[PDB]
């Protein structure tokens, strides 16, 4: 009952991204939460983040995990190191758009950054809600549900806002509102 709002919040995010002509603008926020019957007031924001917030070709969720590295002064791939790790809660994370398992660049994946917070004594992401089943790249495709999947993370699609999470993450590329109809009828 809470994802359509998270993800509304995550638009917001994503809307400070600059637009460019090749960048996805895409919003992430990080959640403890209680497992089991929870209760929204329960939450606890971890961490935030956005597309291009952070110098350089950054993804939103890697700059949400990067911002929790840089407050807690560890270095982004150690992040898992500091996030919380509380048995009775989970940390989920809500993004505007599918996390990549594949990039243009030769930067590491979300999806990856995603699975390596589960390391040693620590739970690490548990569960990732998204609000467009296409990642926040122009390869495109499912890859990154299929690696969660085989890591254990558990993902849920939240219908509802497509068309306003597209237009949001091309709104810099040049025939935006054709790719926003390729995207919506994929
Ligand atoms: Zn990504």
């Amino acid at each position: 009952s809470p994802h359509a709002k998270y993800l509304r919040e995550c638009l917001s995010l994503a809307e400070k991204s600059p637009p460019r002509p090749t960048n996805f603008r895409v919003g992430a926020i990080l959640v403890s939460r209680k497992e089991g019957d929870y209760k929204t007031e329960d939450d606890r924001i971890v961490s935030t983040g956005y597309t291009m917030e952070l110098a350089g070709n950054t993804h939103a969720e890697q700059c949400c995990l990067s911002n929790y590295a840089a407050v807690h002064s560890v270095p982004e791939d150690r992040v898992w190191e500091v996030l919380p790790s509380e048995p009775d809660r989970k940390l989920v994370m809500y993004v505007t758009m599918e996390p990549c398992g594949k990039r243009l660049s030769g930067n590491l994946p979300c999806v990856q950054r995603i699975i390596r917070t589960r390391q040693g004594d620590r739970k690490g992401i548990q569960k990732i809600y998204f609000g467009v089943k296409e990642p926040g790249t122009f390869v495109g495709g499912s890859e990154g549900c299929q690696m969660l999947t085989a890591a254990g993370i558990d993902w849920q699609v939240v219908n509802g806002l497509e068309r306003e999470i597209l237009e949001v993450a091309v709104a810099g590329h040049e025939n935006r509102e054709e790719e926003v109809k390729a995207a919506l009828d994929t």
